[PDB]
């Protein structure tokens, strides 16, 4: 410190090393840190979204695929990042979406956010941007702990509005009476009435888990499941626990992008679109070769 | 020829002002140095060598002296007052110092809304991440402790109760508590090694129920639950049935429990809440510390 | 059968994005090491690979930048504007940095009054005695620079020029600086290492002859000294002769001299005083380093 | 810093050590401080009167001297410190005049203050004091730079109102034509409507001497002399050349003290209270007597 929040250090260390192509450890004494430090910064700007490296190019991510995907599907926003092995999916579909999100935004505008790996990820990689464009979250959702893993990651200067519920009631009159709580009321509007939303979908709770395969649920989004054709199955017991936005509703919002990716998830994701959940998708290539061969059929 | 007196200004004159040495004394006086202890020691010991302080900081000292012997508190801070005119942010900055001085590593710390707590957990936060501190919310509301749950080290837990402050009914608000997702924190925070919460006087309130909880004989609240003059937690106050958050009852059951309050008009109600024993640690301003003492 | 841009952004992802080394992707896309080198140097050679910096930081390192090439500064520091708010206040603690980075310990430190400056040296106090800096004023005025002077090192030399800051005549003035307890510290002042001045727009000055003083075309003014937007000093002004102080020719003279100023209407003066070489660094807010940069 | 200024460290250190009678390195760890620091800041507290020790008795000084320095030169207020061999006799003034004006000085008022070793060391001994009450200091003399050992002491905080000029001009016009300065007069002005004044006494430039003696000149006070009736000596050049407030004028401050003591000294803080140029003193024991047996004669 001399005397400098570590966000400026960030900022300026950044800067030197890209913007003035110093050395690593030159730039350790012209502010005055130790060279260990500097290394540490310059990953934690890549990490929360300081450090934004675009590619300007039609080639970013698996053009081919991206092009056949928004002629299908009638995508608003796509984009498949290019293959790797072994990788962790969730962390390498969190940068793409990261990134794709910065090219969305404009400032001060809201995203409402759904739950679990992809989507924190993504939040995670989005700390920077967020705050520095003023960027108002809500919770999609209740759970309220569950996305601490994104938001905690944040200043206190940024508007995060959450929904103050768990994520599933333990009967469905209880889910009812907590959705007329003028408090989960309020924020339940205020999520349907933002301008991006940003959710992961899981493919498809060990003794329901086959009475929803059952049904010809084929993934869920926010923990709402829909069949193949894309229209949310009826009559699971979850779908009236919930506390949160229902499919219906999430469609409100004009650009709703989904962040999946796996061998399994293929599917999940076109049923997704089929339904008119997201309009908008970041996926990898292996899982957009996959949603491709399916169509075929 | 020199009365005892005489004897006792030559001493304190020497001692204290030219800061030599008893062995210095009594070698140039020539009296015996148990002579001389003896007559410092009754210079003291009534009326006559008096030592006063010459700063902002004496009133402080002070008031804390007196809250200390009066209320029998574990721990006082008094800051100065609208003299510095930062009062609420220096209030926060005052019980983070405070905290630092209670939180062993790795301790759990549950947590009130309001912002003077809001404000000092955000002094807070670097000892927070460092000492692995773990927080728990006090009651329900989630949005109210944002502001202030703010930063993380990733290893860092926070206990957040997944509900509102307050349920439109009892009922309502007892189904709630049976949510294990609600409970279990509930059950986590009074495990709790300290606690730090804020003082209200007399919005989740409407002006009507206010009036009337001031007619029942209300004077402040702590988390939402209000207490007479006495420390007794007021009865027949609908809204106490209606919180979702740790009762005023569990939580004297935290063995260091801190509060943090500022107004000239708290006074009254932070007097109340020692008297229930519901903190036995305090943070406040000169200015209050003032109040709250002439009000005995 | 890939387009040698198609392979471009393949790298670019790789590297940026998944942090991967050369040695992974030239072994991974079958490309030589020496043909990816050359790939990620076209990527950034034209178009393609642009980076970005999310935060309010940016704005400051950009009109840092063009300061620096505009201005040829030694040193620039653009804090934020009214965003934060206590621009005054931050604009001091800036320049005390700055100053840091320059002052070698026992150098001398010459030093110009205004608010900017006091408030400056205030931050700056613990430097100050701990690497037993100088200080030297660059003007008269004496009362004017208490506010700042304010601490010490017992060990520590402040020079204070014992006169008003403006004779009530040119021939008074000349007769003071004859004085040589006046004489002593005028010379020991030009043998600075280091100025820090703050600038004036456009009361020691009667509202009369500031608009005789704007009319003659001055612009701003540094110590009491007007110059035009050419950063010409202004002739023909009577004030001159009846100050006390370096002269800013003499100014010049000092290696470094850093400017601290803050508001939007004090664009046209900085600019000014850069452009006849009376500073050559500088610590200003983002919101006037736009006003300054967009009058070019 | 836990997390207090030094101030707030050296105040309560003291209430520790002397209102609680708490060990020296006890009170070390209860702030969380080495226990070299805690025997620093007791000592800063006493050298700059942050820390005051009241004797509340008759015998504070030698009362009997005392009492015949009221009587013989009609003294508002009169202390005689106690006597020690081979001491600093200049800093041994410096407390036992800090404290008595901190029984003088009402809150908010004004001091107005000499130069010289004594007056800047009793200065140094009320800093504490000074910003503690908020007085108000002037500077009865020009020199600027000669106050710095008494002022440099205070808090930014502090009204210090110094007079732009130096102690003396090179010639009498220019004195007279300085005197005339707006800035010059404003605080000269300031200085003469001062509560209670602050002055050293000098007792007797090396070829003006011994024409000052020839004149018999006993003692100055501000730079201006006086014979031993008291009287200003006449057709000094100095006199003249002198920026600050003349004796005449010093006379209008209410309550005016000396702080003076020495061998030499005696006739000539004497001659000061004939001249009534002081109505309070500090002096030692040696010299009160001197003084005395000067009456005597």
């Amino acid at each position: 410190e001399q005397g400098m929040c570590e966000e400026e250090q960030v900022a300026r260390i950044a800067w030197f090393y890209y913007h003035d192509g110093l050395t690593q450890s030159e730039i350790s004494d012209r502010l005055g840190l130790t060279r260990l430090k500097v290394s540490r910064l310059l990953e934690k700007g890549h990490q929360s979204g300081i450090i934004r490296v675009q590619i300007n190019s039609r080639f970013e991510g698996c053009l081919e695929y991206e092009t056949q995907l928004r002629r299908q599907f009638s995508l608003q926003h796509v984009r498949v990042i290019p293959g790797l092995a072994d990788a962790d999916v969730g962390g390498r579909l969190g940068i793409g979406a990261a990134h794709m999100l910065m090219s969305l935004l404009q400032p001060q505008q809201m995203l409402a956010i759904g739950f679990g790996e992809a989507t924190m990820n993504t939040l995670q990689r989005l700390s920077g941007f967020i705050s520095s464009q003023q960027i108002r979250l809500v919770t999609l959702s209740g759970g309220v702990g569950s996305y601490m893993t994104g938001i905690g990651q944040l200043n206190a200067a940024c508007s995060v509005n959450i929904i103050p519920a768990p994520l599933r009631a333990s009967s469905a009159d209880i889910a009812r009476t907590l959705k007329n709580e003028n408090c989960v009321k309020d924020v339940l509007l205020a999520a349907q009435a933002a301008d991006v939303a940003i959710v992961g979908i899981g493919a498809v709770s060990q003794g329901e888990q086959l009475m929803i395969g059952r049904k010809g649920a084929v993934g869920d989004i926010l923990g709402y499941f829909f069949d193949a054709k894309g229209d949310v199955v009826t009559n699971i017991k979850i779908h009236n626990e919930l506390i949160g936005l229902p499919l219906s509703a999430l469609k409100t919002i004009p650009v709703r992008v989904g962040v999946a990716g796996g061998e399994n998830k293929a599917e999940a994701i076109a049923a997704a679109m089929k339904g008119g959940y997201i309009n908008a998708l970041v996926t990898d290539q292996d899982t957009a070769a996959a949603i491709l061969r399916s169509l075929e059929h």
